[PDB]
């Protein structure tokens, strides 16, 4: 397992257009369009994003390229933010995986809004993390996921995402 398996499995994948869990107009592996109510504005943002026009549909190679960018940048983010960086320094691959998981999902701004939680991984207390990171909008909204990620950070291994 990697991190491109661990998304792929959390995120799902679609061809096309579709509303995330929040209601925004999402397409692939998780690549958000735009938090715009328009369909239109959604339509404009993919075929931009591609480079041809879609008409809200796009192949399996398209999205498995947007996927490949969007880590890309979510890694680089993540080492280019001044309290995110220490903490992923600190990481063992599994466990950095998790975090890269968490910025994919919500950004760095997001995740940089746990820093009573990063400040226990980084200290590696593992339990005392998993009990704050589950005190949060993230885990009442989507549970089932954010298990998931948390018992990366508590354990170190993959075990939630074994068989799946
Ligand atoms: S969220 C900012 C932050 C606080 C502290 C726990 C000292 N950190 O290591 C980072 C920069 C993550």
């Amino acid at each position: 397992m990697n991190i491109f398996e661990m998304l792929r499995i959390d995120e799902g994948l679609r061809l096309k257009i579709y509303k995330d869990t929040e209601g925004y107009y999402t397409i692939g592996i998780g690549h958000l369009l735009t938090k715009s109510p328009s369909l239109n504005a959604a339509k404009s943002e993919l075929d931009k994003a591609i480079g041809r026009n879609t008409n809200g549909v796009i192949t399996k190679d398209e999205a498995e390229k947007l996927f490949n960018q969007d880590v890309d940048a979510a890694v680089r983010g993540i080492l280019r933010n001044a309290k995110l960086k220490p903490v992923y320094d600190s990481l063992d691959a599994v466990r950095r995986a998790a975090l890269i998981n968490m910025v994919f999902q919500m950004g760095e701004t997001g995740v940089a809004g746990f820093c009573n939680s990063l400040r226990m991984l980084q200290q590696k207390r593992w339990d005392e993390a998993a009990v704050n990171l589950a005190k949060s909008r993230w885990y009442n909204q989507t549970p089932n996921r954010a298990k998931r990620v948390i018992t990366t950070f508590r354990t170190g291994t993959w075990d939630a995402y074994k068989n799946l």
